[PDB]
């Protein structure tokens, strides 16, 4: 992927009136697909009386990792889904999802008309989105002894590190994650803790 990226620091909600109809775009931070799906429910729930609830998202890598998605929910194919996705791709903001909510007003508009209501809707919201940088943790592996477990968890946590997954065999096989800034400080701390016999390694297979 890439070093770091920007993500949403706060949700956004904007509304608009097109030919007596009611379009309400709602943005928000969503890391991963469950997250995206998570608030589609809330926006649907919240507006049962609205005919359509079109979606789109990126689970940001940002635009490097394609955890991209969309949906028309009854609006003419390629007219309520892709348009809003291309805005999210246009923004260059990872980990975000969008929902347009349609309340039919009695007057129907063309294929163009729908595209400017959906694509455009995500466009307006995007003008009010506040962001924040996000440097993802780096992941390494580390084989230690059981009598060093608690000790290592603690050192890890002091370096803003997180123990990803454990494997309890004859020895402990740990998959750790920590800021790439703090690796050298962690290694040093680690070596002093074990008299230089612990060996932290950088993942490779994937």
């Amino acid at each position: 992927l890439m070093e770091s990226w920007l993500i949403p620091a706060a949700p956004v909600t904007v509304v608009e009136e097109i030919k007596k109809s009611r379009f309400i775009t709602m943005l928000a931070h969503t890391d991963g697909v469950e997250a995206a799906k998570a608030f589609v429910e809330s926006v649907r729930a919240e507006h049962p009386d609205a005919r359509h609830h079109c979606v789109a998202w990126v689970a940001g890598a940002p635009d490097d990792s394609q955890q991209l998605g969309f949906s028309d929910d009854g609006e003419p194919a390629g007219t309520a889904g892709k348009p809003m996705l291309a805005q999210l791709m246009g923004s260059g903001v990872g980990e975000i999802t969008a929902v347009v909510v349609r309340y039919y007003g009695g007057i129907l508009l063309g294929t163009g008309g729908l595209v400017k209501a959906y694509g455009g809707g995500v466009n307006q919201a995007l003008r009010q989105l506040t962001t924040q940088r996000k440097t993802p943790l780096t992941e390494y592996t580390l084989q230690c002894e059981y009598h060093q477990l608690t000790g290592i968890e603690a050192l890890l946590g002091q370096c803003d590190g997180k123990i990803i997954n454990s494997d309890y065999q004859a020895f402990v096989l740990l998959r750790v994650a920590l800021p790439a800034a703090k690796v050298a400080e962690f290694s040093a701390k680690l070596a002093d803790f074990s008299r230089g016999s612990l060996q932290l390694l950088a993942i490779e297979e994937e």
